[PDB]
């Protein structure tokens, strides 16, 4: 099992949830987030006096996939968010010891194995 | 260490943060977020020594189920390295 | 790579924002959640993507910045990553 952490632009949050549904990844969460992304800074923002333009919103999703679901969900992102411009986001891989639902009571994969 | 991220129903958070309490787990943050429509949960991020991680997680699915699909999940997180800012050491 | 977590106090954010800004990371995204031990208190919550060779350092930093001495300074922690992608490219790590 996987958590994928995804920050993504706020205008492309429906395309990527349309895509990730249509790759059988149902449960999710998401939140807004305010993030700054790429290795870029504005000189007033490395010199320390000013913060300003430098954070913008974003979506952040957090969805609990089994093994074999791992690249279909990160493909159907890394797709469906990209605009090519500096803000694009990022997408973590996290590594998962244990997942329980809480309704069943089923754990790891039986826990994010798609009801469909 | 470990840390658990829990998604559960607004409607039962105070349960769980009570079953928590109660098994001597204090220290956590949690945020609403949307889950799945869309619908209102609630998502707990619980860092814990190895020994309370099954109590913390009992906790958790005992207080949080209904019955009724959507009531949520627990992922339990391997950590490296857990840092008290208070102190400027690692816990 | 490794995610650090910090959960700072409110009134230490521009403090921390600047200490990582002035370090470099290669993203991070910020905010405000509720933390307890009922009553809930206002943290702030950052998670920053940082390659090994920088995570101490940057760790650090955060420390530094975020430090009063009192109960309640908030907690950071740094998790394995096992893969990490970049929208923009699409591209692993």
């Amino acid at each position: 099992m996987k958590l994928i952490v995804a920050i993504v632009r706020p205008e492309k949050l429906n395309e990527v949830l349309k895509a990730l549904f249509q790759a059988e990844v149902r449960g999710l969460t998401l939140s807004r987030v305010q993030g700054h992304g790429g290795e870029t800074e504005r000189v007033e923002t490395y010199r320390g006096t000013t913060v300003k333009m430098e954070l913008h919103e974003k979506v952040r999703l957090e969805i609990g996939v089994s093994e074999p679901f791992v690249k279909p969900t990160v493909e159907a992102i890394l797709k469906a968010a990209r605009t090519g411009e500096v803000g694009d986001g990022k997408i973590f891989v996290l590594p998962v010891e244990k997942v329980y639902r809480i309704r069943t009571g089923e754990e790891d994969e039986a826990a994010v194995t798609p009801v469909q």
